[PDB]
């Protein structure tokens, strides 16, 4: 199908997912000059720095590149709730010779909370702007639509692919419980259908009309074969591109996602308090079992998880990273961005 | 390739299906040239031959007959009795009381050692397992006769229990899938994979032809899992509206209506994970108030139990309906013509 790389004004339907902390402007603008869409994560950070951010994507590419913003319910600050959390923690910040952070922050702004990032993205106009865990109101879509930027938004059921459709987006990110990373679902707090990517992607497709671009476990030519059958016209790859030399990841997350630890994920909202997927470590704890107080909002946990990780970090240990995988891992390669995406485009035939 | 390893013309398992599946719907798929499943667990050996010879009453062609491998579930009166007596007020509404003992209902092939010579005289042209594999020393006893045999696993570390065992063929089971999970261990926690990324995990780095099976309604849906290496199919929640499949009205009429849009995985049913349409039996078992589960198969036998008094009030609200994540996409036809349009749209 061409109804995508029609869409966004690409070659190849190739998404390389925005990935907060991994993805770089040296990623996005390998994937794009090589023909798929490269991608960068800009939540998290002032209106200026994403513009700035942006702009160096631009000054290493003049091909389309989506640019992705968190979506979510604004987080709820709990002083006690927090606190409480906090002294659950203090015998892990310990084992580092360090003490829990006072208070916790806010600090993953989402899109409904910061008016500022809206006026920015209508003035850089990247080819692309992506959301994950909710949609904007119709008119703000319309708005970045009206000056010729494409929309995608994350949906990971039916029910939330018709609000994507009510936003008025271009193209529904259709994520299945295979992905690496933070699930888009909308309101977790009812629950999670956790669909796999077969699955949901044929249902969006075969019942809907909006273009499907399939995210989760999608690893080769033979999975992006696979989706296109489905009624993708697109995907989205983040796992695949974590290893290349574009990407920020650190050391010891190449190695893990390069070692035996590959084999299994699973999921977690003890280290973000929203669910993610990725290498089990001691991060990843039952917060159902006793004595673990009740958990704060999102990103307020994160803020707490990365005071934490800061510690570890400073002993040497490792055992508190995020890091983040979907359930196809193990079949990780490590190439140049640019040769993976030609060596994708091959295997896709 | 899998179509040669078995008797057949087209690449597509009816998914055994206890309770759902028929000698008739088993005879008609395979007539049509697929591979028609019974499940024969929860019946004894004697039983499990005259529903054989059932299927064989109504095709020539090869079948498939499954059996549950599960770890033997193991009594607990005291866990049990408070199970029961948490169950009580349910019970009660529709003008019951919970039963004295729950039994294993379900023999696993590991426990009752009269069903595998069953099988080497009767001789279908496949055996499956599910839930785990049989000694490697059996499978081959097996294979000296006529069978292919096939072991579901839900991990690629399954899928290497399974090569180990030398089963002729894989059925890997993504998240999707309707009914029971085929997981070895379950106390061990549960992985989840999708059947995107199993398949492909399989194909990859496995030996064995391998049966993508979960969320496949359609040939679209086909043609993705060989895409994936997949040799074969495996499909359950596709062929329970046939009319010969053993599904009730109420679950013919659930499947086909709104709630079809939505499954879950419940192990209050039956004491094992399983994908279906909820209601009143999908309860949090981590939930305050709710004790401890006994094993399975003994909890499914309180479950049925008070699925007998809520029918006799005509309440369908503890019904078993099963249903993959595929739901939506069901269709009603005779077996041999959705067989025919998987066919064609393959
Ligand atoms: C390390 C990592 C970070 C990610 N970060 C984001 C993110 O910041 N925003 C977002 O919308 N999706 C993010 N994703 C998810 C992708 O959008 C996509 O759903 C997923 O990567 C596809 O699944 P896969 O990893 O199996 O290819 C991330 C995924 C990973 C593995
Ligand atoms: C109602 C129902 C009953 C099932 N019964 C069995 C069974 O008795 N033994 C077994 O090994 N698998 C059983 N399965 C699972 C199938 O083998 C297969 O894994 C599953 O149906 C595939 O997912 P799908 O429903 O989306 O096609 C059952 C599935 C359903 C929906």
């Amino acid at each position: 199908t061409d109804r995508f790389t029609r869409l966004l004004g690409i070659q190849q339907p190739i998404i390389q997912a925005p990935m907060l902390g991994v993805s770089t402007p040296a990623l996005a603008a390998a994937v794009s000059n090589a023909g798929g869409l490269g991608s960068i994560a800009i939540t998290g950070s002032a209106a200026e720095k994403g513009r700035a951010l942006i702009r160096e994507v631009r000054g290493l590419t003049d091909k389309p590149f989506n640019v992705n913003l968190f979506c979510h319910r604004p987080g709820q600050a709990d002083p006690a709730r927090e606190r409480a959390w906090l002294d659950y923690l203090k015998p892990l910040f310990a084992e580092f010779g360090a003490e829990p952070p006072v208070r916790l922050k806010n600090i993953y702004l989402s899109f409904l909370e910061d008016p500022t990032l809206l006026p920015m993205l209508l003035e850089e106009r990247p080819a692309a702007v992506s959301f994950h865990f909710g949609a904007p109101p119709r008119d703000q879509v319309r708005a970045l639509q009206a000056v010729g930027i494409r929309v995608l938004v994350c949906a990971t059921t039916p029910e939330e692919a018709a609000l994507v459709e009510a936003a008025g987006a271009d193209a529904v990110v259709a994520q299945g419980i295979e992905a690496g990373g933070h699930r888009g679902v909308f309101e977790p707090e009812r629950g999670d259908a956790a669909i796999g990517t077969l699955a949901l992607v044929r249902l969006l497709a075969a019942r809907g009309s909006l273009p499907v671009v399939a995210a989760g476990g999608i690893m080769d030519g033979r999975g992006i074969r696979a989706a296109l059958e489905l009624g993708a016209s697109a995907v989205q790859m983040g796992t695949a591109f974590v290893l290349c030399p574009e990407s920020s990841a650190n050391a010891a997350y190449r190695e893990a996602l390069k070692g035996p630890r590959a084999a299994r994920t699973a999921l977690t909202v003890t280290m973000s308090g929203r669910s993610a997927r990725g290498l089990p470590n001691r991060m990843f704890f039952d917060a159902a079992a006793p004595g673990v107080p009740p958990l704060p909002d999102y990103p307020f946990v994160y803020d707490a998880t990365k005071a934490l990780q800061t510690a570890a970090l400073a002993r040497g240990n490792h055992d508190f990273a995020a890091q983040w995988a979907g359930q196809g891992a193990a079949l990780a390669r490590e190439l140049p961005a640019a040769e993976l995406l030609r060596t994708l485009v091959e295997e896709l035939r």
